[PDB]
């Protein structure tokens, strides 16, 4: 065969990493909640983070990483949560890469063409919040254009 | 809707801590365990670290970061202890944040007008004692004028 | 005595502002970087990266914001004071390298306070530093 | 308004060939290095470790690799910039001290986009150069 | 009783690595999976790490410490894994070395001679399909000469 | 009262040290067990790290901290197991200290005077082991001169 | 054979008092300062940081107290060793950046041993090495 | 082909000789030190640091050893290539600052093989290297 020695891939940018936060801070602040988001690129790669102002600063870094998260293990930080408990195959998984996986719900790939093209990050409600308004970030991506 | 470029905020002040610091070395001297005595302000940023002489030198760091965790948690660290067990829904926070977040009691804020204003943090004792001496931290602030 | 002082901070909503204004200018002056506010404690507000900005400049934008606004002064009127030979050489060194030591950072005074800071990086040094300006010049004229 | 723009990687293949080539082309000039590919987003693809190469050139090759990346261009480029005196000193401390002052490190430039990078540590910087460029060199020889 | 001032070891070579690794990335693609791979010589530095394109990025720094930790601990990840549980007499060793030390399976020491002279490291798959492909590494090395 | 504005201690030496290690060394020989010992002085700072040729590179770490560890606590690594363990009052406390805080036995404080002068850590038998070997050398110190 | 040393070690109480003389000389002379003192293995005894003082200069006076214990010197005695060209170049990297080499950290000198240290950064070095000498004229005055 | 090669690596027993021999001359020169050894894949085997030697001499003692070991030639030999403008400037940033740039630590060359390393600081420089090479003198006349 012919080698590929380049691939095409999609990533996501910052005018919708914006949008999407407008989206967030929206919903947030109807079900009377502070919170971190934040977007990461297809490589993983900080696009944005926007912490309201009433929302817990210790949720910055775990925001970040929820989407870093989510971007690169292709998957919801909620669906890794079973695997990483004592006792399961993937027990101490919270130890690898500086700490940076994070094992709770509220990091969302973005999936774009059968393809994941950076992740989002939700931070400083409840989990189950946090996921409500990383899925709701996700539904105002789809939405655009 | 007119918007704010600013906010006003509260912050404990540095002759507080001072305050604070001499009524915990008193206290711990009369339930005789020595300690160490952190205060951080609005930001969670250090007002003021105190070793007594035989509190264990691995303290400095979880008394400081108990302080840094009520701040940034805007909650008693004895309260996030349920959150963060195995098969629990905070399970690997304790990883988070170069791992200052510190999961067990000591840390206390501060609450001046409904507000976060600082934190205290007590290391050395038991928990249950370390809870005790930062409350008493607590009962003195409220005391000064 | 007194138990607390009042202090005052940047918002979220300012931030987002000076984002769309520096956003504005960079792509004026042909140059993509990354714009990050940090609050009154030196704490994350809004970081933000153009497409095409260095992925190596988000850790440096929100590090120019955050020495802006703990040194209380802009990034670039350090640069002198730390040179070998000068009374801040290996000030670049503490706080793991969270001190920069380059143009692009500035505080934002309010009120005769330091109220948060900015910073910016991406193109030049001088282009980050009046992009920084652009920045403040906007939060200026915000009410 | 465009929610997601195309880009372009390298892939593990091409780094493999580049790899064979460096590691060629070492041991004919007499030196053992490290060689490293990182991807768009500077991420690894491939670090390959001559036996007699310095083990602490891992991970300088590898950071030459995610700094040209990252920087757009070579790592011989900013040694002129981060001299003490000049307008960048201070930038070799940032980003964990992965941003890398000295030549071995430079970007894979196919359709006018980085698309990823190498680096090679374990030689003089004039040899890393060479190494380096001349794995860009099989890449743009490639199909 | 002469004292010996040397050791005479035996280490891994960079082309036996290379053949490795030629092997693994078959295996993985005939079983459908994309993982990185990791070798290290006698003294748990690094000959060779390899990522298909498809494999976690996070898989990267847990391949390379999974060979670490089976070349320093002289037995298979996997081998650990009840030791280090809550309540067992290892726990906290995940822990240690800058959590280079990895609890679950898919690091394999290379036994030449009844001496460990090397070490693989497989992640990316299950934790089963991590094994499997670096027990094939391994079977792969043993058929060389 | 005259306020003390220094206080006298006890620090363990490198001679003492030096003997220990030989007295470990030689236990460990015929037990079949390869170890590295360590000494901290009264500080917590490292007099000494010894690494049998058999023994785990991962064992250095461990070994030192194990010492700082009963420095720092003024007990053995041993007696903090069951504080640390999920659900007990210390847990998280295995996460402080940049994890230097070291949970399983092999690890004890040398008193000297009603006095903790030092400690001492060993690493790379079982942990039964290790602490036979721990105090076998607090048995060589005591005999001394 | 010798198994104990007998060594001494400044106390909690007479940081305090440095501390507070400190305080007062600190703001006498119109600066904020951030005061740090380390016992006779450089283990911290007391940080306390004045409202106005950089908070950058908490690690940075901390590791002035436990550089000047450590090194049994002034921190502004290893400055000129330091230097590029010097022979003590890259001392400054060593011990994760623990190694302060500007002035403010000297140790605390009774009975010929040094029993610990004191470190004030937030000012000039002048100003900071004024401090700490200030504090060591508290404790020498003690009882 | 081959899928191993033999190499040969400095004992526990060798490095203990060597030890009492640094400390032994150390004594006579009046000067407390810390002595580190390292195997042959840079791996920690004896630290030793006598009672007065300086406690930031441990980190640098081992991390001398290990660049000796690493870059296979002893610690002075690097001390001119790493000056600002010169070709590695920057050499002392990478490997999490483990790579030592001054006297202090070398080489145990046996059989035209490197077997390990030796590291010693705690006095001068040239103290150090001194101290290093009688640590060498004493492996060479071991049997």
């Amino acid at each position: 065969s012919l080698m590929n020695k380049s691939q095409q891939v999609q990533t996501i940018t910052l005018a919708a990493a914006q949008q999407m936060a407008a989206a967030v801070e929206k919903k947030a602040t109807e079900i009377n909640v502070a919170v971190v988001f934040s977007v990461v690129d297809r490589g993983g790669n900080t696009l944005l983070i926007q912490r309201m102002d009433e929302a817990f600063v210790s949720s910055c870094d775990i925001s970040l990483n929820k989407a870093w998260s989510a971007c690169s293990l292709k998957q919801g930080t909620h669906e890794i949560t079973s695997a990483v408990q004592p006792g399961q195959s993937l027990y101490g998984l919270q130890l690898t890469n500086q700490q940076r996986i994070i094992i709770f719900g509220g990091g969302l790939p973005v999936i774009f063409n059968e393809q994941v093209i950076g992740a989002v990050g939700v931070s400083g409600g409840t989990v189950e919040q946090d996921q409500l308004l990383a899925q709701c970030a996700l539904d105002c991506f789809s939405a655009l254009e």
